[PDB]
C-alpha cells in the first residue's frame, strides 16, 4: 500500500558479479525487499526508474563475520541498539551489509546485556547484524591476545544453559579446542549456534577431535592459534588447513603475510572466508579506544596495546577485496565470494543472502575497479555513499 | 623514442588481469608495468577512466570493411582504409584476405602487399590467399569457374613470394595438399578451409603439415554420423588452432559453446568480414556476385552467406554475453591465440614488457575507447 | 553370511584404493577396512592383486547368449541374459524391447513383472525403444511398426511404470506430447530415433526427456554450423547419453569428442545382440535378417542392427582406444547409468550399505567373477 | 668390454606409467640402454624374447636425491667406489636406479675424498650414482640436527673455488640460507650446481633471497627448517612453499605428518619430489650403525642417536609410494612422479632419465599394487628381484 516496498527499479550498465557467473549486457530488477529478475539490459521496461552504475560493478552485499567495532564505536564499550545502528551505517560505506557484532572476553553480566540488545535490536531489522559473535570467553590464555587473562574461564552449566537457551540470537561462538567448554560443542551445534576454533593452544589431535564434535569454523586463521611448528607438531592451523571447515583471515597485510594468505587460499579453496575484525578504528580517524579496559593504540593502520600486541585491526571488507586482488593474486569474482557467498553459506544464510540470484533479499553493492564503493541496497533500498 | 602512461584502467595482459596498475610505453614497445602511484611525474597519462586495457585484437580473416573489398581494388590505398575502419572495433593488426579468382589477381595482391610492407609495420601482415585450390561442393559464395589445381608454374610462384604469404586456406581433397609441406617449408600457414574431405584425409593433411582450419563448421564436411566425421571432426579431434566466426549467424552460439568446450585455447575469433563492417551499405559485389546485406547478414542470391558484418569488439560482447566465455578467455580468442596461430607473439598480441605497444581500450559495454598501434595513442 | 575380499585394488566410483579389503555381509557392502585388519577366522576371496568395481549395469541390451527379447518373451529369456552378463562383469541391465506390435509389448511387461517376483537388482525394468520413433532414422527398426502412441496404450504403459524403466522415441514424434505424463509415473523419458531438429529436441528435454539412445546412431546430426540437430541438442543439454564403444557403431575420435563435452554425462552401453556371448552366424530380429560377420552385425543392406560387444570389452576400447582413463571409464559402465535411472541410492558404486553387486576384473580385462547380492561367482 | 652386448627385448603385459599417460595393452621395446618403442602388444616383433610382467605395473626408475647409505654402508663412512656400487645395488631391491651420495657435514679432507671417489666411479659407471650431494657443512648451528656444531662453518675462498672447479661430480649442495656463505650462491649455479636450501633457521626475507640468487631446491621440507610459526613469520618453509622452487620431503610418516604431506602437495603440485634420506638400515637387518662418530639406532622405522636425535630415515622409494598413495592420499600415477619425474627434472637429467619416452635411457622399475618391486633395468639391463 503508498508503495511502502517501493516502486521497482532496476540497476543498469553494470558488471554483476553473481556468485556464480560474471554478467555482461544485464539488469538487475529489485522488487521491494527482493531480487526480482536478471533480464537483459535492453528489455527493461521504459517505466521502471533505473540506477545507472556507469558501467561499474554490482555484487551481493558483503557479509563481516567478525566485527569488534567501527565508525568511532566499539560493542564491548557499549551495548545498545544505538552501537549497532552506528555499525550498520558505517559498514554500509565499505559495501558490508550484514555482519555479526563480535563480542569478547568480559564478564557474564555484558554477555546477557549483548543477548539483551541483540534480540531487541532483532525486532527492528532484519538481514543487517544478523546475530551475536561470542568470541571467548572460553578461550586459552596460552594464545589470549588482547583478551584479559582473568576473565578467559570454562564455563558453568548454568552459563551453558542461558547460551543455549538464547541462541535464537546467537550466531557464533568462539572457542579453544582444549578449553572444557569443548564438551558442548555438541549442544551449541543442535540449538543453531556455530561453533568456531581460536585463542587455542590445542594439539593437531584436539582441534580435530573438536571439529568431529562439530566445530564447523575458525577465527582469524593464524592469530592466536597453536601453529605449524615443526613437521610432526601441525597445531591448530594445521588442523583447520587439512579439515573441510570455513575459516575467517584478515586481510590487511598486518595480521598475515600476504604470501601466508596465498597459501592457505591454495589450501582452502572456496572454505576460506573474508573477516575485518575491525574496531572503532575502521571508517573513523582515532588515536586509540578501550577493549575491555585495555587502551589499545592507532598508528599507521595498526591497533595494537602498549606491548605491540595487535588487538583488532582498522581495515574494511572493500580495501580487503583490494588486497586479495592487488596483494594475494586472487581474481575478483572469487575475492568477492570470499566476502558475501562463502561467509553466508559458512553461517547458514545462503538460501536468502550472499549472492545474486531471483528471489533472495536485495543485499546489494556497487563498487569501481579502484575499489570505492559507490552504495548499497539494504533490503532493496538503494543509498548512494 | 617518446614516453608516456596508461593509467586507471583493468589491464588484461593475456596471463594476468591487473588492476592498480599503469602500462608504460616507450616509442612503439611496452616499456614497464608499474603500481599506478609510482609512475614518474614527468609523463603524460591517458587516464581509461576504469576501462579495460588489453593487446590490439588480430583478425586472421578480414575480405573487407569500411565499405571497401581488398578483391575488388587492389591497392595499397584499400588495405590502408581497412586497417584505419579495423581501429574503430579494436583491431590493430590483420591478414587481407582475398579469396578465390584467376592468377593474375593474385600476383597483383602480392604486389600489393609487399608494396604497403615497405611502408607499414604491425598492420596489415601478409596475405591470407583463401581459394581458389578449393573444392566445388564446398564453395560457399567462391566462384566455381575458378576453383582449380595448383600448377607447378603457381607453386613456384607462391612459395617464391612467401615473404609477404602469410596463410594458405586449400581443401584437403584438392591435389593441391601434396604441396603442403613444401608450403610449410617456406614458412606459410596452411589453413583447411572450403573442403568436402573425409576425415582421413583431412587428417593427412594436418599430418604433412596444415596447421590452422577456415571459419569452423562454414564450407566443411561436416560430422555427419558416428561413422562420418568429415573436416569438422578432423579440426575438432587433433591439436591445431582453429577460427570461427561469433556473428550468431554464421555458427550457432550453442556449436561455439561445445567447439570452446573441446577446442579450448586453441580457439580463435575472426571476423571473416566484408565491407559491410564498419559501414551502412545494402550489398557489395564480391568477385562480381553481387551480395545483399539485411539485419547484419551478408548472402547471396540462394542465402549463401558471403562474409559477415561483424567486428571484433562486436565478437568479443557475443563470446561474453551469448556463449558465456569469460571476458578474460574471450579477449585472449581475438590477440594471443591469433598471435600464436601465425607466429607473431613473440612480438604481438599480449600485454609483456619488450613486444610491441599495439593495444586497445575498451568498455565493459563492449565499445572501443581507443588503439595504439606501434605506441601511437588514438581515441575513436 | 559374511566374508572378504582382500588383495585388490577397489575402484569406489569416488576413490581408487590400495591395502583395503571389501567386508561382504548377505546382500549390502558391510565395511572397508585395512586388509591386516580383516579377522583371520573371516573368509576372504584373494583377487591376487587385480580389480574390483562395482557391478556394471548395461542400459541397452536386445539380448545375448544366443537369444532376443523380442524374439523368445520369456522368463527364461531373462535369465539366460542375466547369466550370459555375468561373464562380462554386467551385474543388472535393462531387458530392451523394439519396435513391435502392441501384443507383443503387453506380453513383455507380464513377463518382467514375473521375472521380478523372483529376482532383485538383476535385470531390473522394461526398456521400450519405439516404436514411438521416426521412419528416417529408422535404423532396423521396422517402417510398418513405428507409429504414434494411442490414448489407450499411453494408458497401458502409465499403468504399468512400475516394471518400466525408460522409454525411447523420438522427439518430432507426436507421442512426444506425454513426456510430462511419461515422467511423473517413473518412467526415464530417453530420445533416439528422431530426425527432430535442436529445437524440438530440447523441447523434450524441457518437457523431462533425460537421457538420449545410443548418441550419432539414428539420429540427426551437427549437420552445419546453424542445423544441430538431436546430436547438437543432447551435447549441448545436461542430460545423461549412452553411446556404443565397439569401434563400429563410432568412431573412436567422435567418443573422444562426445567424452570431452559430457563429462560423467556420458554412460557406455551395449546394444548387444544374441551375438555377444556366443557363436552364432546370423538371427532374425523382428523380421529383419541380421548377418554376424566377426563382431559385426548388419542387415543385407549393410545398416547395424545392434552389437556384439560385451561391457568388459567396452571398458578396455573406452580405455585404449579412446584414451579414458580406468576409473572414469568404470564409472561410465556403473555409476553413471546408476545415476541416469535412478538405482544409485543401492547400486552402481561400493559404498558401505549397497547392495553387494560387484566385478572383479585383470588388467587386460578378462573378469574373474562376480557378486550379485553378495553371492560371489567365479568366471 | 666382456660384458653382455647390448640387444633388443621387449616388456608385455604390463600397466606402463610413462609419467604423461598410464597406457594398457602395450609393449615397451628397449634397445641397447635406450627406450625403443612403445606399441600395442600385439605388434611386438615376434623374433624379441619377452619380460612377461604379468599385468603389474612399469615405471621409470626412482631417482632418490638424498640418499647417506643403504644395505649396510654409509657412504661418510666408508668413502669408495665400493661404497657407491653397494648402495646402487641395494637401491635396485626397491626400484631406485639413479640416486645422490649424500655427504654430510665433514672435514674438508672428506669431502675431497668424496670428489675422487665419484670422479672414479663415473668413469666406470652411467645413469646410476649421478653426483655427489653435500649436505652441509655450511648450515647454521640452531638448525644443525645431526650433523656437529663443531664442524659447521662459513666458506673459505679456497674451498669455493674447489668445489666449483669440481661441479662436474657435484650435483647439489645444501646450505642454510644465512649461513655467510649464501654469498656464492650465483657462483656456484653458473658452475651447474644445484643450490638447496636446508638445516636454515633463516627468516622468511633472507631465504626468499638465496631463491632470487639461485637456490633451485629445498632439502627435506619441515626437517631442520624455520617453520611458518605465526601470521607474520613464514620462515624458510614458507619462502620455499611460496615460491616456485623443487623441494624434497620424507614420506616415512616419521619425519613428517602425512596431513603435513597432504597440505604441502597441495601448495607445490608438480614440484614436490619424494626423497629417503636414508641410511645402512635401509634394504638391511642393523640395529644401529656409525654416522660420524655417532652411534645412530634403528628402531621401529626411527633412525636416532643415544639422545635422541633423528639421524636419517629407515625407508625406500616404493615403501614411499606406498605411504604416499595409502596414507597421504596421492593417486598412485602422481605419486611415481614424485620419484622419477619430478626429481629428473630438479637436477635436469629429465632429457635422458626420469620418463618412459622414445631415445630416453631404459632406466625402469616393476613394480605390484601391493608396492614390491619386481625388478629393474637399468641402462636397458633387466635384473629380477
Ligand atoms: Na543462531
Ligand atoms: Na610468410
Ligand atoms: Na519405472
Ligand atoms: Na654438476
Ligand atoms: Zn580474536
Ligand atoms: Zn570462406
Ligand atoms: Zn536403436
Ligand atoms: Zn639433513
Amino acid at each position: 500500500l503508498y508503495k511502502k516496498a517501493g516502486f521497482m527499479y532496476a540497476f543498469v550498465n553494470a558488471v554483476i558479479y553473481t556468485a556464480k557467473d560474471v554478467l555482461y549486457g544485464k539488469a538487475l530488477v529489485v522488487d521491494g525487499d527482493k531480487i526480482s529478475a536478471i533480464l537483459p539490459v535492453e528489455d527493461v521496461p521504459e517505466n521502471l526508474q533505473k540506477i545507472d552504475l556507469q558501467g561499474n560493478n554490482l555484487t551481493a552485499g558483503f557479509i563481516d563475520l567478525q566485527l569488534n567495532g567501527c565508525g568511532g564505536v566499539m560493542f564491548n564499550e557499549d551495548i545498545s541498539v544505538k552501537t549497532l545502528e552506528i555499525m550498520q551505517e558505517t559498514n554500509l560505506k565499505s559495501g558490508t551489509t550484514s555482519y555479526l557484532p563480535t563480542f569478547i572476553t568480559s564478564p557474564d553480566e555484558g554477555m546477557k546485556d549483548a543477548v539483551k540488545v541483540m534480540r531487541e535490536y532483532l525486532t527492528q531489522y532484519k538481514n543487517q547484524a544478523l546475530g551475536l559473535h561470542f568470541e571467548g570467553p572460553y578461550l586459552s590464555v596460552e594464545k589470549k591476545g588482547v583478551h584479559r587473562e582473568e576473565y578467559i574461564r570454562a564455563i558453568s552449566p548454568e552459563m551453558k544453559t542461558f547460551l543455549c537457551d538464547n541462541a535464537d540470537v546467537i550466531t557464533k561462538i568462539t572457542l579453544a579446542a582444549e578449553n572444557p567448554t569443548a564438551q558442548y560443542i555438541p549442544d551449541f551445534v543442535e540449538k543453531g549456534i556455530i561453533v568456531s576454533l581460536g585463542h587455542s593452544n590445542a594439539t593437531y589431535d584436539v582441534a580435530q577431535q573438536a571439529i568431529e564434535k562439530g566445530a564447523s569454523f575458525a577465527t582469524h586463521l593464524h592469530n592466536a592459534m597453536s601453529p605449524i611448528s615443526s613437521g610432526r607438531a601441525m597445531g591448530v592451523v594445521g588442523a583447520v588447513l587439512d579439515s573441510d571447515i570455513y575459516t575467517g583471515i584478515i586481510v590487511d597485510g598486518l595480521h598475515v603475510d600476504y604470501g601466508n594468505i596465498r597459501l592457505d587460499k591454495k589450501v582452502k579453496g572456496d572454505k576460506l572466508c573474508i573477516v575485518t575484525d575491525a574496531t572503532a578504528a575502521a571508517g573513523a580517524d582515532i588515536d586509540s579506544f578501550v577493549f575491555v579496559g585495555k587502551t589499545v593504540y592507532v598508528r599507521d593502520g595498526k591497533c595494537y596495546d602498549s606491548n605491540g600486541t595487535l588487538g583488532g585491526a582498522a581495515i574494511t571488507m572493500i580495501e580487503s577485496v583490494k588486497n586479495a586482488v592487488q596483494e594475494v593474486g586472487i581474481p575478483l569474482d572469487e575475492t568477492l565470494r570470499m566476502c558475501n557467498y562463502y561467509p553466508a553459506k559458512a553461517i547458514g544464510v545462503d538460501h536468502k543472502l550472499g549472492s545474486i540470484e531471483v528471489g533472495k533479499i536485495a543485499n546489494l553493492t556497487a563498487f569501481t575497479n579502484d575499489f570505492n564503493v559507490l552504495g548499497t541496497a539494504v533490503n532493496g533500498e538503494w543509498k548512494a555513499n
